[PDB]
């Protein structure tokens, strides 16, 4: 019958990156190739393709650290 | 100390290169890399140099053939 919860979830970080220099970086990539063939796509239902999906990336943040919390609840009955 | 020459020389060929039909010819490279770090060169007498020469070819004549006849002489003394 009765109910009662308590939910306190503290969180505490001090999540440092500490860097001093990064200096010479590169990215040099060669291009290659690519080549598909397909004759039908029925695509359905929370897709996230990629064909042909060349792709030369740099992604150098100066100081980085994704953080997640993922908190959730539920008493339905 | 007389001298009496005779060069005739005759050449005859039929050099044929049929073909009926070339049809589905491709060529499909992806780009390497290359790279180089030298510091002094001094090239001379009939070079022919080829540095990071990347390169792709396609050499493709429909019927093909070369021919040479390279001839000389000499009677100098």
């Amino acid at each position: 019958g009765s109910v009662q919860i308590v939910y306190k979830p503290v969180d505490l970080s001090k999540v440092t990156s500490k860097c001093g220099s990064l200096g010479n970086i590169h990215h040099k990539p060669g291009g290659g190739q690519v080549e598909v063939k397909s004759e039908k796509l029925d695509f359905k239902d929370r897709v996230q393709s990629k064909i042909g999906s060349l792709d030369n990336i740099t992604h150098v943040p100066g100081g980085g650290n994704k953080k997640i919390e993922t908190h959730k609840l539920t008493f339905r009955e």
